[PDB]
């Protein structure tokens, strides 16, 4: 294809690392939105095979090695040591733009499952704003679906193909390490989670009909995928999800099997210093946690599930490109 560029709304005076990187690598956004309609054009898309995702992945990796430097980095046999200062870290939206001679096509089917032919298409200079939010299991601070829940997969038969659940209805998750210096928790409205998993099981049933739907905690792996992991304000949170991906859906009803309390699920989390890298196969060691109350109040906007009568799904992730895919699913670059 071609090298795209990034337009951000970032601020040169911000110390925050996303802002620095973007002012150093992205052009300013166009306030005037260049957009063409053309319903009839009938392009095909395949979110699973989309050079845009690669380019963004590249960039985010660059941004992380520039901003979130680890005290140590073990890759292969080598151990590189850098200064690993604490930093101001809040992901900002990024727009991916097509350079002169190329344009981005945008699929407008509010229910597009991200592969195949798309009726209502548009021409755009740039993607919407996308926050590069690295995480497993739970997709955070993404952009909602429009009409109903969508279920995206390269191939649902193949149970080794990550499944992306695109929710239409954000679900609050609040994580705090309050003022063991490494212990924190996450709170979720069990009624909200309730509804969401029930609705998700419905939609999942449409794709496996004679089967009862099951949600079970992550079976095994590196700690970074068997828990909901993510970076908040700098530190690396790992949160246990077993009280969350824990329920059955049978006969149009969803029962939650995980344990709650006064109608909220709380997740035990630990802040980890040693970190299995998502960028490449290796480890990164970071300084002990900063002090004071570390809190991220985020929207669960999507899931990352893997499947194994009864059909049962567990939370997955680990290929940070799936996060990008979940937002970029609806575009392709052309010409
Ligand atoms: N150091 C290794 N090994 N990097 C390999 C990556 C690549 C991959 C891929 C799969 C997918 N599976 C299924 C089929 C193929 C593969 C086999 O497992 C799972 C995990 C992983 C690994 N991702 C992570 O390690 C990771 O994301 N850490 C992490 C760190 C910080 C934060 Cl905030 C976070 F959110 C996460
Ligand atoms: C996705 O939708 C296309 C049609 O738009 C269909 O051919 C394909 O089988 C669907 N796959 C999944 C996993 O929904
Ligand atoms: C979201 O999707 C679900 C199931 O796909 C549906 O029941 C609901 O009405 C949709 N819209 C919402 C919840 O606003
Ligand atoms: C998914 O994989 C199965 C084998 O696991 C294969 O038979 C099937 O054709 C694949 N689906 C698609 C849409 O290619
Ligand atoms: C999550 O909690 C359950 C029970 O509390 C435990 O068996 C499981 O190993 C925990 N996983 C992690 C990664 O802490
Ligand atoms: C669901 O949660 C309960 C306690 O909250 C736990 O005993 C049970 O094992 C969990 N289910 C699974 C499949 O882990
Ligand atoms: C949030 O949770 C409380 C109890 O945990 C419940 O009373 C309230 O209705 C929930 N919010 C919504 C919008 O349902
Ligand atoms: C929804 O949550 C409420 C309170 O948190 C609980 O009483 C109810 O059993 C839940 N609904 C389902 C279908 O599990
Ligand atoms: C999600 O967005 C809110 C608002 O920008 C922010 O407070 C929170 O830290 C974000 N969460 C993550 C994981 O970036
Ligand atoms: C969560 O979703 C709401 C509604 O979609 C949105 O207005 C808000 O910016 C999002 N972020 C937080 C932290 O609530």
């Amino acid at each position: 294809k071609t090298t795209l560029f990034c337009a951000s709304d970032a601020k040169a005076y911000e110390k925050e690392v996303h802002n620095v990187w973007a002012t150093h690598a992205c052009v300013p956004t166009d306030p005037n939105p260049q957009e063409m309609v053309l319903a009839n054009v009938t392009e095909n898309f395949n979110m699973w095979k989309n050079d845009m995702v690669e380019q963004m992945h590249e960039d985010i990796i660059s941004l992380w090695d520039e901003s979130l430097k680890p005290c140590v980095k073990l890759t292969g046999g080598s151990a590189i040591t850098q200064a690993c200062p604490k930093v101001s870290f809040d992901p900002i939206p990024l727009h991916y733009c097509a350079p002169a001679g190329f344009a981005i096509l945008k699929c407008n089917n509010k229910t597009f499952n991200g592969t195949g032919p798309c009726r209502n298409v548009s021409t755009v200079q740039c993607t919407h704003g996308i926050k590069p939010v690295v995480s497993t299991q739970l997709l955070l601070n993404g952009s909602l679906a429009e009409e109903e829940i969508i279920i995206r997969s390269e191939n649902l038969t193949n149970n080794a193909k990550t499944i992306i659940v695109h929710l239409n209805e954000s679900v609050n998750i609040v994580c705090t390490r309050p003022n063991n210096i490494r212990q924190a928790h996450c709170n979720i409205n069990e009624s909200k989670w309730n509804n969401t998993l029930q609705k998700v099981g419905e939609e999942l049933a449409k794709h496996f009909p004679s089967k009862t739907i099951k949600f079970e905690p992550s079976s095994g792996g590196d700690l970074e995928i068997t828990t909901h992991s993510f970076n908040c304000r700098g530190e690396f949170f790992y949160c246990n999800t077993s009280d969350l991906f824990n329920g059955t859906y049978r006969n149009g009803t969803y029962n939650h099997t995980g344990r709650s309390s006064n109608g909220t699920i709380t997740l035990q989390c630990k802040i980890k210093q040693i970190i299995n890298m998502w960028q490449e196969v290796g480890r990164a060691i970071y300084a002990p946690p900063i002090e004071g109350e570390i809190t991220c109040n985020s929207n669960i906007t999507g899931l990352l599930l893997l499947r194994d009568d009864t059909e049962t799904f567990r939370p997955g992730g680990g290929d940070m490109r799936d996060n990008w895919r979940s937002e970029l699913y609806k575009y392709k670059v052309v010409e």
